[PDB]
């Protein structure tokens, strides 16, 4: 198995400036890439559908992953968001508009008790209840994000067990034969200079807590960070 503390990734991040950091569970061992940028706090994007899905569930906002939401009828920029969706098809594709109007309903003192709750960044939520997380005023740091989604996996957070369980299986990327990969992407769509992927892996035996954070976008991010977990042959089929 991978011993963590000898990871090298600097190929993946030749021409970039990005943090990886990789937490190995059962060994209790942590890998941090760029350990500067991996403090700076920053504006979380679409990661924070995983925080505001399961705030959304535990205050009944939405039902269950398949509470849908009809389209409005507005054609967006990305053809996958002009469809009705649900909190889990809406987590899969990233579809803020849906997360908005599950914000809303949510609704500012229950959104602010809730991140003070679980210490999730700065927890500055005066950008607007709609917009806080979106290169706005919430802002949380690489290693902020890897304790938050540990604290998700093991299930030490304030939350009804089935709904971590929930949200953990709307955060599924891919199924493989001998893995599971999970996780979250985020990008500023502006520039596209700041991306995401936060999450874990499991395998048969040994489970992994990454994030990855890049002046790209958060599909680079995701590449990053699936390349390395196949180098170290965590992901294979």
């Amino acid at each position: 198995s991978v011993n963590v503390s000898k990871l090298n990734v600097d190929e993946f991040f030749k021409d970039r400036d990005g943090t990886f950091i990789l937490h190995d569970v059962q060994k209790d061992k942590t890998f941090i890439y760029n350990e500067s940028r991996a403090k700076e706090r920053q504006t979380p994007q679409s990661t924070f559908k995983v925080p505001n899905a399961l705030i959304g569930l535990q205050v009944k906002a939405v039902r269950d992953e398949y509470d849908v939401k009809r389209w409005d009828g507005t054609e967006r920029e990305f053809e996958s968001w002009n469809r009705d969706h649900t909190l889990g098809s809406a987590m899969r594709d990233s579809v803020i508009w849906y997360y908005q109007a599950m914000a809303r309903d949510i609704g500012e003192d229950r959104m602010k008790d809730w991140l003070h709750r679980i210490s999730y960044g700065n927890e500055d939520i005066s950008g607007g209840i709609d917009q806080f997380w979106l290169q706005s005023s919430l802002k949380i740091s690489p290693l902020e994000e890897k304790d938050f989604i540990e604290h998700l996996y093991k299930e030490d957070l304030p939350f009804d067990k089935p709904i971590m369980k929930t949200v953990k299986r709307m955060m599924i990327q891919e199924e493989g034969d001998h893995y599971t990969l999970y996780g979250k992407t985020g990008t500023r769509l502006t520039d596209y200079g700041l991306g995401w992927f936060v999450g874990f892996i499991t395998t048969d035996n040994h489970s992994y807590i990454f994030v990855t954070n890049v002046d790209a976008s958060g599909t680079a991010a995701k590449n990053i960070t699936t390349d390395i977990l196949k180098k170290y042959h965590l992901i294979t089929n």
